[PDB]
């Protein structure tokens, strides 16, 4: 495959359904490259669990945690680290208010070369235990030779993309990993790099990041068919944000429009959002505790009635993934029978103005809380018109994407509820026999 997609490992299926799934150890494994150092951007970390993830031979170069913890957290972060002499810390600034670090993402330094790893799970144990989590492997992307003057820049821009989003760290010891992605030849890379950053962006930074970012590269790198209002929109998260009073307000106005896009030319669009139901999470492999991790509280869920009916259940019998959770988060533009998709992404963003951006100053700047990283998957990036999905995940055609869920999406039935994670659920018990109650 062309594609390099990967879902972790799930424990508790069968082994058909792990054959191409990645665990950690798998990424870190010394098959994968000889390891000089590393970058692990994260939220949350067990440095303990970390740690012994790599090889023990490589358990002691340089390991660099990025995260966006503050005051206690980010004391109990560093009493963490202490006894490992060899890992260093970087604070990403966090000057707006409720913004958070939720990139995830390995640089991986090699005697052989440099990869790149963008993924959505934390650096702890459960979340590459029973869930379903996305993962985009690069390359290995070779050294370029001293004295040569080579761009090694994809058609993509990815290798400019990726260093002008470290940039934005401001950050030392990221400047130290931005000479060595200078260092790499990146050509190869056939993805785009779509990533946020906390600020207000206005005039030439406004398609920087954020859904103007995706809206710029669809605009650009996409055509448009006939009939484009019938192609759906899906959109595939874990957490959802405050979006307002109605979908008038940021929903259906300038996120989906954004979504929409397709070419440079100038809406009845149906939306599919799918997050896990009550009943998901109940039946799950986790139990109500997979609930821990889909923090959509019932302060904002009571705010937003309206968004429920865009709600989907989880559904991945194509991965064999139907009872692990979700924390992977995608969105994507499938044709009007599911057969194709426009264009795929895998990111971070869950369903919030945090993370994707919302405009402010009469439409001039478009406003960002969080750091968030993901990877568009484009067919002309490809020499194709469009992607044909993929039937089963695992199967084996060769240019079909795999598309982890099951398409189409199926609507909440009249009796569930989205999973609400700050109240309690004592009706039916779980998979281990426990109710929940906050
Ligand atoms: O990975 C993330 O982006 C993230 C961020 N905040 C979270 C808060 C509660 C539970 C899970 C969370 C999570 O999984």
């Amino acid at each position: 495959n062309p594609f390099q997609f990967y879902l972790t490992r799930v424990s508790g299926v069968k082994p058909k359904y792990n054959s191409g799934a990645l665990h950690i150890k798998d990424i870190l494994s010394p098959l994968f490259g000889t390891l000089v150092s590393s970058a692990q951007f994260n939220y949350c970390f067990d440095v303990d669990w970390l740690v012994k993830q790599y090889p023990p031979e490589f358990r002691k170069k340089p390991i660099l945690l990025v995260h966006g913890d503050k005051r206690e957290a980010k004391a109990h972060l560093h009493a963490q680290a202490k006894p490992y002499e060899n890992i260093s810390l970087c604070q990403a600034k966090l000057d707006i208010a409720f913004g958070t670090h939720h990139t995830k993402m390995m640089l991986l330094l090699y005697e052989e070369g440099l990869r790149v790893v963008i993924h959505t799970s934390n650096l702890i144990h459960a979340d590459w235990h029973q869930k379903t989590q996305g993962i985009w492997l690069s390359p290995l992307y070779p050294r370029i030779a001293d004295g040569t003057h080579k761009s090694g820049e994809s058609p993509t821009h990815f290798k400019a993309d990726l260093i002008s989003y470290l940039m934005a760290y401001n950050a030392p010891s990221l400047k130290e990993w931005i000479d060595v992605i200078h260092k790499h030849d990146l050509s190869e890379t056939n993805v785009y790099l779509i990533g946020s950053t906390p600020g207000r962006f206005q005039g030439s930074q406004k398609d920087n990041w954020g859904h103007f970012r995706l809206k710029k590269l669809l605009k650009d790198h996409a055509s448009s068919m006939p009939n484009a209002e019938s192609w759906p929109v899906v959109g595939q998260f874990s957490s959802v944000g405050s979006l307002g009073a109605d979908e008038s307000k940021w929903l259906c106005s300038e996120f989906k429009e954004s979504m929409l896009t397709l070419g440079k030319e100038s809406s009845s669009v149906p939306l599919y959002l799918i997050y896990p139901s009550v009943e998901n999470v109940r039946t799950s492999l986790e139990g109500y505790p997979a609930g821990g991790s889909l923090p959509y509280s019932i302060q904002t869920a009571e705010k937003q009635n309206w968004l429920h009916s865009y709600f989907h259940k989880w559904s991945a019998e194509t991965s064999g993934r139907s009872n692990a959770m979700p924390h992977i988060k995608t969105y994507m533009r499938p044709s009007p029978d599911f057969s194709k998709i426009a264009w795929f992404l895998v990111t971070s963003a869950n369903l919030s103005k945090a993370a994707w951006g919302a405009l402010e100053k009469n439409g001039t700047q478009l406003m960002i809380r969080s750091y968030e990283l993901g990877v568009l998957f484009l067919p002309s990036a490809f020499g194709l018109d469009s992607f044909k999905v993929k039937q089963k995940f695992f199967a084996g055609p060769m240019a079909t994407f795999p598309v982890p869920y099951d398409l189409p999406p199926e609507l909440y039935g009249s009796k569930d509820r989205p999973w609400i994670w700050n109240i309690p659920y004592v009706k039916a018990p779980d998979t281990h026999g426990n109710m929940w109650v906050p």
